[PDB]
């Protein structure tokens, strides 16, 4: 099956970047052809049978998730925005800086990246504590833009990102501790 | 034509991140379907006629690299290797540190990234000074893997960064001072 190929494409390491953590990587799905077009494939089919034609536009995070918003927005048929770390992009943006337990999300994103109204799903490669998803989604409430959903390729379910991000809908591929 | 759709989609920010540099941004790209799908295309064809079926893997440099690395991949059939900046991947890694005139190049690899001999094209945004690129050629170097040639889609000439990739061949969409 799709799932299993991606399944198959995760790599864990243990004590990254810091003692206690195990650090999953995408890498093998990127280097795999097959893995990477479908894993692409599965959050394409279900974003189309979620949203139907009412997504407007991908919003890819810097910067692992840069991997895997162009090709899903261009397998819909749609473009792709960037929410970059502080200090990357050019012109007028705007913040946001959380100061979470075990970390901080920082990030930002040009202000006229997307008009008022507008439609967009955000991708990033692993959901964790959600607090980078969340900043993410604020940047997007404040540009007036509506988040429809946040999907990634895995979900650390233990640090509860799904329960910080709702009421906006998740969904991953493949699920972990 | 198909580089008319790219030549469109590059916005420009004056100072930016210090003053008397001029941004060149991408994301007006990224954006537009029809632009991102062109500029993979172009890169895709010059590589194929150039190389044919000797390339092994697409490298996307860490961060703005990453957009376009993947896509690029899929298009010819291929998987996508990763060069981050430092500290960012897990297990054993080599270091490319530079310390050029005007900033620093510094990225890392992981070791079994790839095998001795094997075959690689590097791609990233834009070609400046050449020093990110030279630097990604170096790891790559070091573990013994081929460079046929480094891309990009924006190129800026007057900082020579073609002649500091020599012999390494380069080709870029679109030249800018
Ligand atoms: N155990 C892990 N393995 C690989 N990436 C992680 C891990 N934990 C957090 N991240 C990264 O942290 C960001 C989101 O984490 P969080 O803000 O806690 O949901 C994304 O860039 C993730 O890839
Ligand atoms: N004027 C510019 N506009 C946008 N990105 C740039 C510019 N100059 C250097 N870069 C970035 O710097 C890296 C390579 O620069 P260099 O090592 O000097 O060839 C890439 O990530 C480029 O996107």
């Amino acid at each position: 099956s799709e799932l299993q190929l991606v399944e198959q494409r995760i790599r864990s390491f243990p004590d990254f970047p810091t003692p206690g953590v195990v650090f999953r990587d995408i890498s093998p799905v990127l280097k795999d052809p097959a893995s990477f077009r479908a894993a692409i494939g599965l959050l394409a089919r279900h974003l189309k049978a979620t949203h139907g034609g009412r997504i407007d536009y991908i919003a890819g995070l810097d910067s692992r998730g840069f991997l895997f918003g162009p090709s899903l927005a261009q397998e819909l048929g749609l473009g792709c925005v960037l929410i970059r770390k502080q200090g990357k992009l050019p012109g007028p943006t705007l913040w946001a800086s959380y100061s979470l337990e075990y970390g901080k999300a920082e990030l930002e994103i040009q202000k006229d990246a997307l008009e008022p109204g507008q439609r967009v799903v955000v991708v990033d490669d692993l959901l964790a504590t959600g607090g980078t998803m969340n900043a993410a989604c604020e940047l997007l409430g404040r540009l007036q833009a509506e988040v429809l959903e946040c999907v990634s390729l895995v979900e650390l379910t233990s640090l509860k990102g799904r329960e910080k991000l709702a009421p906006v809908p998740f969904f991953s591929l493949l699920q972990y501790e």
